[PDB]
């Protein structure tokens, strides 16, 4: 009957809101007002696929789908060794449905309002380990949504889970106006930069209107990572530009009058792909629920966290609506997590960490391969709507040429 | 625009209704009528788990929802090797959403009827290549959805995701009335016999009214391996009360008094697994492509094959619907099985294949733990709605027994 749930974020206001309209009473804590969020610094590129979008559809959540921009494919394009400002790959793949980026600062604070508008009690303070103490005496469960919020290192980390301990990848972004539109249709512009790092663009719908976002994931102490010394917001315009004009010069064409959305439209950042054990025991002993980036937080190589935060909230609420009257103890919060871990996010999070680390031969073989078969290029796009479908063939070289053939007999 | 379905099945009935829905023209082919359907013998046990059952619920298609009893959970009972007529093994643990199996003679016949009223062309021949042929010619997609059917052999077997070339259970089904009901709650109530095979049990609808499923599983030349000289309604009766008897006496005690459903409320039969390639391709080279059990088709032990067909059936539905005006070339054909095989199948088999093989240690260790940690036993129970949540933990010594541990923090 009565839920908590700290942190406003996408999974949890999505989780909050999907509560309201099932008929719970629930209490929200956000440590930000709707307007500082809107006006403050971008905090993700937020690319969602379309079964992630379908789950927004469903709760009639999907407020700005007529006016965000469409993402209809992923390209791959990675420079010549040799022939200087060329490619050796170059290639695209059209999803079957398209995907959309709603920059968070617009998303967050509306869902925020529709939350109080269906008698969502919301409640504004940076929640500690005494507001999860009143919560879990006043409620029948409570989940920390708190994305990387330091309340969330009150979560243990999983060892085995995490096979990294440290950034992988120095990350920038920097949404802006101006880009030449991709054609004849728009996708996200995978580039990697052997031994550098990746740029990847895509267009998305920010405060101001439609944009592009622009992110730069650098390995680490090497060229791309290059944000430190970067200060104002004109000097990290420029310093985006310098990237493209470096590496990625066939992109630069695009960018020749990007200005910035607005000053905040930049970030610059990094943070080690974390696991964590999603069931917290409190002081009193009291326990709480962790959700998405809480419990499973990946580098944005991918472009998943916000699909696993769609996901993430979507398992989680039919675990709830599942449960009725029964009690939210440890075993149902813990069976809830595995659910969503054992049948999902450890496939998005293997990917994803095998895509940090330098490539495998066969890995190579596929990538190049893919732009001499379309159906091998169809099924890197469209993986990205359900990362299970990259195994056993991306992660093992014997199943990547078994699956390249399957690919070539239908092309 | 216009699709033609070959097989008047579960998957290939559930999709074109689907598909009339959506406002395509369907013509199927059935090879049977809805009388002799609804009259002759049972094909199936057809215990559907929650997520499947939701998937049918959406189509409008749930017609028995209120009159079908519902499964409760899911039981394990194995004999003691020493003490006679007792178990070593007992435990049980509620699925956090009711199964249900209602009898495909009953539920083909009524969708049958369906089609046809909601506009589909029904048309009744034994279908071979001559009707591909035709049907190709006249329709943008034509399917083959013919289960365990002889035309299934058009499609080529894929040897490489097929371990086995030969039954490895020799199985039978006795549909009766009078059995005690299951108390506190219903159950799959599986027995596991080492070394001989297994049989379960769980309440059903059939033509008659509710009733129970016995399904006995035998390994092929043991005592269980025993239906060969079973020639008679009567018979068969009298050997399904033998293995109880014999293995499973306290499931005896719940059959004192059960009479068969009807005298076609039994089967004996057995098959090899099979996973077959998706697309094949006809004398004039035109293209056809499988669906369910045509390409995916498991042995029943673990219950599966009904909620493989409707998973299936969803995913075909899903990227028919997506490709819109597209052709359904042979790379559309082979991805939308690949996203199916890649994204769940693959995983409902590998479980089921190492199930129909002798239980290694570990796996013994986990069954008997489940019956000392009940999120354990709930983690087992609630596999049977997405077996991908039984990975890697299942198949691995080293991870059963941290996801044993795991449990066993929240016991
Ligand atoms: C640079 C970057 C690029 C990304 N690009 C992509 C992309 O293209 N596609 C994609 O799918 N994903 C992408 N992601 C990931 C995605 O943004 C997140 O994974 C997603 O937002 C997770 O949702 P969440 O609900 O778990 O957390 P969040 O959406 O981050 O919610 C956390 C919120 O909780 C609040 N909070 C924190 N602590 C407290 C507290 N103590 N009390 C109260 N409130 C608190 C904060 O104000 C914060 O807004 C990107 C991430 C980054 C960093
Ligand atoms: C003994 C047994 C027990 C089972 N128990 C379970 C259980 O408890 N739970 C579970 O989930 N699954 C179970 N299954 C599996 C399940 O019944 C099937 O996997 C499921 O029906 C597959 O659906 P389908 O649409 O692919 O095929 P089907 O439902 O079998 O449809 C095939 C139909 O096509 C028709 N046909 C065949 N050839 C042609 C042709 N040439 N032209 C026209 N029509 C044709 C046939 O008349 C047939 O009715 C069991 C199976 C068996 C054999």
């Amino acid at each position: 009957k009565r839920i908590a749930i700290v942190g406003a974020g996408q999974s949890g206001l999505q989780l909050g809101l999907g509560l309201l309209a099932a008929g719970y009473e629930v209490t929200m804590f956000s440590n930000r007002t709707g307007e500082d969020i809107r006006r403050g610094k971008v905090m993700s590129s937020q690319c969602m696929f379309d079964t992630s979008l379908q789950i927004e559809r469903d709760l009639g959540l999907d407020h700005w789908a007529s006016d965000c921009p469409t993402v209809d494919g992923i390209g791959l394009a990675v420079p010549h060794p040799e022939q200087k400002g060329a490619k050796v790959i170059d290639w695209a793949a059209r999803l079957n449905a398209s995907a959309q980026s709603v920059d968070q600062r617009l998303k967050i604070p509306a869902w925020m309002d529709e939350f109080q508008k269906k008698g969502g009690e919301l409640v504004f303070k940076d929640a500690g380990i005494d507001e999860l103490e009143a919560c879990t005496q006043s409620h029948d469960l409570t989940l920390v949504a708190s994305g990387k919020g330091e309340i969330s290192k009150l979560f243990e980390r999983d060892a085995h889970k995490s096979p990294y301990d440290k950034p992988q990848r120095a990350l920038a972004l920097t949404y802006v106006k101006g880009m030449a539109p991709r054609e004849p249709f728009s996708a996200v512009c995978f580039n990697l930069i052997p031994g550098v790092g990746e740029y990847f663009v895509f267009p998305a719908l920010t405060t101001t209107g439609p944009c592009e976002i622009m992110v730069f994931e650098g390995v680490p102490g090497g060229p791309m990572d290059c944000w430190a010394d970067v200060k104002t917001p004109e000097e990290h315009l420029a310093r985006s530009k310098w990237i493209l004009d470096t590496f990625t010069p066939w992109e630069a064409e695009r960018c020749k009058d990007i200005e910035l959305t607005d000053d905040n439209g930049i970030l610059a950042g990094r943070f080690a792909p974390t696991v964590r054990k999603p069931v917290a025991t409190l002081p009193s002993g009291r326990k709480v629920l962790g959700l998405a980036d809480v419990v499973v937080l990946n580098d944005p190589i991918t472009g998943q966290g916000s699909n696993n935060a769609a996901k993430c909230a979507d398992t989680y609420l039919k675990s709830i609506l599942a449960r009725g009257d029964g009690a939210a103890d440890a075993a149902w919060m813990q069976q809830t997590f595995d659910r969503y871990w054992f049948g999902y996010a450890q496939w998005v999070t293997q990917w994803t960490n095998m895509l940090l680390a330098p490539p495998p031969p066969h890995v190579l073989n596929l990538l190049g391969s893919a732009g001499a078969v379309p159906p091998l290029a169809s099924a890197f796009a469209n993986g990205f709507d359900d990362p299970r479908t990259f195994f056993p063939w991306f992660a093992d070289a014997a199943e990547s040429e078994r699956y390249i053939a399957t690919c070539a007999a239908v092309a």
